[PDB]
DNA sequence: GAAGCTTTGCTTAATAATCCAC
DNA sequence: GTGGATTATTAAGCAAAGCTTC
């Protein structure tokens, strides 16, 4: 028989991608290396900040923002612009929202106002 | 539609890093 | 600086679902 594909990664993806590591370098986030892992980018922070983990790209047509114990008034300023939030037991966050260039931006330029 | 493979998303266990009173 | 614990980061684990061929 066959495998499963599994998923490609589309042209839009990359740019988005490459606009997230564009607005990190130029807000001065620092990237530990970029990983594909389930058909998706993860840009992994070394410092992580505010409990912000990494930024991540996914196939699903989401930028996700994945951290550990987040305040919850900083988890809120994202909540604010129109991200989604789930706080599982052990204090993981996971924050996600639409990918467009406009949402990218308004999401880094708050973590960087953090 | 179901079996048998896979990926996928996340939790839980295991390994590494951080406190704090002596 | 250490003993002895709690907490954070990495690796393994597990149920749910997708392909592919029945």
């Amino acid at each position: 028989r066959a495998t499963r594909k599994a998923r490609e990664i589309t042209s839009d993806m990359e740019e988005d991608k490459d606009l997230m590591l564009k607005l990190l370098d130029k807000n001065g986030f620092v990237l530990k290396k970029v990983e594909i892992y389930r058909s998706n980018y993860l840009a992994i922070l070394e410092k992580r900040t505010n409990g912000i983990r990494n930024f991540e790209i996914n196939n699903n047509g989401n930028m996700r923002i994945f951290g550990y114990k987040m305040m919850e008034h900083h988890i809120q300023k994202f909540t604010d612009i129109g991200m989604s939030c789930k706080i599982a037991k052990n204090g993981n966050v996971y924050l996600d929202i639409k990918r467009s260039a406009e949402n990218i931006e308004a999401v880094i330029t708050v973590a960087s106002e953090l």
